[PDB]
Protein backbone atom coordinates (compact mmCIF):
# COMPACT_ATOMS: atom_id res chain seq x y z
CA UNK A 1 0.00 0.00 0.00
CA UNK A 2 1.08 3.26 -0.23
CA UNK A 3 0.69 5.85 2.91
CA UNK A 4 0.25 9.31 2.70
CA UNK A 5 1.03 11.46 5.84
CA UNK A 6 -1.59 13.42 6.20
CA UNK A 7 -2.82 11.53 8.98
CA UNK A 8 -0.86 9.49 11.32
CA UNK A 9 -0.13 6.24 9.59
CA UNK A 10 -1.93 3.70 12.21
CA UNK A 11 -2.63 0.19 10.65
CA UNK A 12 -4.03 -3.13 12.20
CA UNK A 13 -1.48 -5.72 13.55
CA UNK A 14 -1.97 -9.31 14.98
CA UNK A 15 -0.28 -10.09 17.87
CA UNK A 16 -0.62 -13.18 20.14
CA UNK A 17 -3.85 -13.42 18.82
CA UNK A 18 -4.95 -10.27 19.41
CA UNK A 19 -5.54 -7.03 16.92
CA UNK A 20 -3.97 -3.59 17.90
CA UNK A 21 -3.71 -0.58 16.29
CA UNK A 22 0.23 0.56 15.83
CA UNK A 23 2.07 3.66 14.50
CA UNK A 24 4.24 2.83 11.35
CA UNK A 25 7.10 5.04 12.59
CA UNK A 26 10.72 5.13 10.35
CA UNK A 27 11.85 7.23 13.56
CA UNK A 28 11.95 5.10 16.01
CA UNK A 29 14.46 1.74 16.00
CA UNK A 30 12.92 -0.32 17.88
CA UNK A 31 9.10 -1.87 18.13
CA UNK A 32 7.71 -0.68 21.61
CA UNK A 33 4.42 -2.01 22.66
CA UNK A 34 1.93 -0.98 25.63
CA UNK A 35 1.74 -3.38 28.60
CA UNK A 36 0.32 -7.09 27.20
CA UNK A 37 1.13 -10.57 28.03
CA UNK A 38 3.11 -12.09 25.29
CA UNK A 39 4.04 -15.59 26.04
CA UNK A 40 8.04 -16.47 26.35
CA UNK A 41 10.84 -14.99 28.68
CA UNK A 42 11.46 -11.63 28.66
CA UNK A 43 14.26 -9.64 30.07
CA UNK A 44 14.14 -5.83 31.09
CA UNK A 45 15.32 -3.26 28.93
CA UNK A 46 15.33 0.87 28.76
CA UNK A 47 14.60 2.84 26.02
CA UNK A 48 14.61 6.35 25.65
CA UNK A 49 12.69 9.31 23.47
CA UNK A 50 11.90 13.03 24.10
CA UNK A 51 11.52 13.31 27.58
CA UNK A 52 13.04 10.24 28.98
CA UNK A 53 13.67 6.20 29.23
CA UNK A 54 11.22 4.32 30.11
CA UNK A 55 11.70 0.14 31.60
CA UNK A 56 10.50 -2.43 28.93
CA UNK A 57 9.83 -5.91 28.73
CA UNK A 58 11.95 -7.16 25.49
CA UNK A 59 10.53 -10.64 23.64
CA UNK A 60 12.28 -11.82 21.01
CA UNK A 61 11.54 -13.63 18.03
CA UNK A 62 7.98 -12.50 17.90
CA UNK A 63 5.77 -12.94 15.10
CA UNK A 64 3.32 -10.05 14.46
CA UNK A 65 1.42 -9.75 11.25
CA UNK A 66 1.35 -5.86 9.70
CA UNK A 67 -1.27 -5.65 7.76
CA UNK A 68 -1.44 -8.77 6.47
CA UNK A 69 2.59 -8.88 6.69
CA UNK A 70 4.38 -10.98 8.55
CA UNK A 71 7.50 -10.42 10.25
CA UNK A 72 9.44 -11.91 13.43
CA UNK A 73 11.75 -10.09 15.88
CA UNK A 74 12.28 -8.34 18.59
CA UNK A 75 9.28 -6.58 20.44
CA UNK A 76 9.36 -4.44 24.16
CA UNK A 77 6.42 -4.19 25.64
CA UNK A 78 5.95 -1.12 28.26
CA UNK A 79 4.32 2.12 28.95
CA UNK A 80 4.03 3.74 25.90
CA UNK A 81 1.74 5.86 25.14
CA UNK A 82 0.86 4.66 21.17
CA UNK A 83 1.96 1.48 19.93
CA UNK A 84 4.90 1.86 17.65
CA UNK A 85 6.28 -0.50 15.11
CA UNK A 86 10.07 0.45 14.12
CA UNK A 87 12.75 -0.11 11.76
CA UNK A 88 13.51 -3.64 12.90
CA UNK A 89 10.27 -4.91 12.11
CA UNK A 90 10.18 -1.75 8.92
CA UNK A 91 12.54 -3.70 6.45
CA UNK A 92 11.05 -7.36 7.76
CA UNK A 93 8.36 -6.01 5.79
CA UNK A 94 10.10 -4.28 2.88
CA UNK A 95 8.93 -0.80 3.91
CA UNK A 96 10.58 2.45 2.10
CA UNK A 97 10.03 6.29 2.37
CA UNK A 98 9.72 7.49 -1.14
CA UNK A 99 9.15 11.70 -2.55
CA UNK B 1 14.04 9.47 -3.92
CA UNK B 2 13.61 6.56 -2.18
CA UNK B 3 14.91 6.17 1.21
CA UNK B 4 15.56 2.30 2.74
CA UNK B 5 15.33 1.84 6.26
CA UNK B 6 18.43 -0.28 7.11
CA UNK B 7 19.78 2.63 8.64
CA UNK B 8 18.49 5.57 10.50
CA UNK B 9 16.75 7.86 7.91
CA UNK B 10 19.21 11.12 8.24
CA UNK B 11 19.35 13.59 5.11
CA UNK B 12 20.73 17.35 4.82
CA UNK B 13 18.35 19.60 5.55
CA UNK B 14 18.54 23.45 5.14
CA UNK B 15 17.15 26.19 7.06
CA UNK B 16 18.85 29.64 7.39
CA UNK B 17 20.68 28.90 4.36
CA UNK B 18 23.21 26.26 6.66
CA UNK B 19 23.00 22.19 6.30
CA UNK B 20 22.16 20.19 8.74
CA UNK B 21 21.22 16.48 9.26
CA UNK B 22 17.32 15.42 10.22
CA UNK B 23 15.63 11.83 10.73
CA UNK B 24 12.52 11.65 8.55
CA UNK B 25 10.27 10.64 11.07
CA UNK B 26 6.49 9.82 10.37
CA UNK B 27 5.57 9.15 13.97
CA UNK B 28 6.36 12.56 14.68
CA UNK B 29 3.06 14.88 14.17
CA UNK B 30 5.53 17.87 14.45
CA UNK B 31 9.53 19.45 13.44
CA UNK B 32 11.66 19.33 16.63
CA UNK B 33 15.36 20.84 15.79
CA UNK B 34 18.29 21.40 17.57
CA UNK B 35 18.42 24.38 19.95
CA UNK B 36 19.06 27.63 17.54
CA UNK B 37 17.78 31.13 17.81
CA UNK B 38 15.91 31.96 14.93
CA UNK B 39 14.77 35.92 14.66
CA UNK B 40 11.51 35.96 14.93
CA UNK B 41 8.92 35.37 17.84
CA UNK B 42 7.97 32.44 19.16
CA UNK B 43 5.49 30.75 21.66
CA UNK B 44 5.97 28.34 24.68
CA UNK B 45 4.56 24.77 23.92
CA UNK B 46 4.85 21.21 25.80
CA UNK B 47 5.90 18.14 23.76
CA UNK B 48 5.39 14.82 24.80
CA UNK B 49 7.30 11.82 23.19
CA UNK B 50 8.40 8.20 24.97
CA UNK B 51 9.19 9.33 28.22
CA UNK B 52 7.68 12.32 29.32
CA UNK B 53 7.60 16.25 27.77
CA UNK B 54 10.03 18.83 27.36
CA UNK B 55 9.50 22.66 26.87
CA UNK B 56 10.11 24.02 23.13
CA UNK B 57 9.91 27.37 21.45
CA UNK B 58 7.33 27.34 18.66
CA UNK B 59 8.13 29.52 15.24
CA UNK B 60 5.56 29.72 12.45
CA UNK B 61 6.31 29.99 8.74
CA UNK B 62 10.20 28.58 8.68
CA UNK B 63 11.35 27.65 5.07
CA UNK B 64 13.07 24.35 5.69
CA UNK B 65 14.67 22.82 1.91
CA UNK B 66 14.53 18.73 2.38
CA UNK B 67 16.96 17.05 0.19
CA UNK B 68 15.88 20.07 -2.24
CA UNK B 69 11.88 20.20 -1.82
CA UNK B 70 10.80 23.33 0.25
CA UNK B 71 8.34 23.00 2.66
CA UNK B 72 7.23 26.09 5.42
CA UNK B 73 5.65 25.35 8.53
CA UNK B 74 5.90 25.30 12.17
CA UNK B 75 8.96 23.97 13.65
CA UNK B 76 9.91 23.56 17.23
CA UNK B 77 13.73 24.08 18.53
CA UNK B 78 14.51 23.29 22.00
CA UNK B 79 16.90 20.50 23.63
CA UNK B 80 15.98 17.46 21.36
CA UNK B 81 18.95 14.74 21.02
CA UNK B 82 17.94 15.11 17.13
CA UNK B 83 16.52 17.27 14.76
CA UNK B 84 13.02 15.74 13.40
CA UNK B 85 11.22 16.24 10.30
CA UNK B 86 7.55 15.23 11.58
CA UNK B 87 4.65 15.06 9.32
CA UNK B 88 3.67 18.22 9.13
CA UNK B 89 6.56 19.13 6.31
CA UNK B 90 6.89 15.75 5.56
CA UNK B 91 3.13 15.54 3.78
CA UNK B 92 4.23 19.08 1.95
CA UNK B 93 7.22 17.36 -0.02
CA UNK B 94 5.07 14.49 -0.98
CA UNK B 95 6.42 11.67 1.20
CA UNK B 96 4.41 8.13 1.34
CA UNK B 97 5.36 5.03 3.55
CA UNK B 98 5.36 2.18 0.69
CA UNK B 99 5.23 -1.71 1.65
C1 LIG C 1 9.24 14.37 18.60
C2 LIG C 1 7.90 14.35 19.38
C3 LIG C 1 7.05 15.60 19.11
C4 LIG C 1 7.04 13.15 19.00
N1 LIG C 1 5.74 13.22 19.62
C5 LIG C 1 4.58 13.24 18.91
O1 LIG C 1 4.56 13.31 17.68
N2 LIG C 1 3.41 13.23 19.60
C6 LIG C 1 3.38 13.13 21.07
C7 LIG C 1 2.14 13.28 18.90
C8 LIG C 1 1.61 11.89 18.62
C9 LIG C 1 2.04 11.19 17.47
C10 LIG C 1 1.55 9.90 17.25
C11 LIG C 1 0.65 9.36 18.18
C12 LIG C 1 0.28 10.13 19.28
N3 LIG C 1 0.73 11.37 19.51
C13 LIG C 1 7.66 11.80 19.32
O2 LIG C 1 8.48 11.61 20.20
N4 LIG C 1 7.28 10.82 18.49
C14 LIG C 1 7.94 9.53 18.44
C15 LIG C 1 6.87 8.42 18.46
C16 LIG C 1 5.95 8.64 19.62
C17 LIG C 1 4.71 9.24 19.44
C18 LIG C 1 3.89 9.52 20.54
C19 LIG C 1 4.29 9.20 21.83
C20 LIG C 1 5.53 8.59 22.03
C21 LIG C 1 6.36 8.31 20.92
C22 LIG C 1 8.89 9.56 17.23
O3 LIG C 1 8.19 9.31 16.05
O4 LIG C 1 9.42 10.84 17.11
C23 LIG C 1 10.06 8.58 17.34
F1 LIG C 1 9.54 7.40 17.74
F2 LIG C 1 10.48 8.29 16.09
C24 LIG C 1 11.24 8.99 18.22
C25 LIG C 1 12.20 9.93 17.52
C26 LIG C 1 13.30 10.21 18.46
C27 LIG C 1 14.50 9.49 18.37
C28 LIG C 1 15.51 9.72 19.29
C29 LIG C 1 15.32 10.67 20.31
C30 LIG C 1 14.13 11.39 20.39
C31 LIG C 1 13.12 11.17 19.46
N5 LIG C 1 11.96 7.78 18.63
C32 LIG C 1 11.74 7.20 19.81
O5 LIG C 1 11.08 7.72 20.70
C33 LIG C 1 12.36 5.81 19.92
N6 LIG C 1 13.76 5.94 20.31
C34 LIG C 1 14.76 5.72 19.43
O6 LIG C 1 14.53 5.30 18.31
N7 LIG C 1 16.03 5.96 19.84
C35 LIG C 1 16.40 6.58 21.10
C36 LIG C 1 17.12 5.63 18.96
C37 LIG C 1 17.41 6.77 18.01
C38 LIG C 1 16.61 6.95 16.86
C39 LIG C 1 16.94 7.98 15.96
C40 LIG C 1 18.05 8.77 16.24
C41 LIG C 1 18.78 8.51 17.42
N8 LIG C 1 18.48 7.54 18.31
C42 LIG C 1 11.61 4.88 20.87
C43 LIG C 1 10.14 4.77 20.46
C44 LIG C 1 12.24 3.48 20.94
Amino acid sequence: PQITLWQRPLVTIKIGGQLKEALLDTGADDTVLEEMSLPGRWKPKMIGGIGGFIKVRQYDQILIEICGHKAIGTVLVGPTPVNIIGRNLLTQIGCTLNF
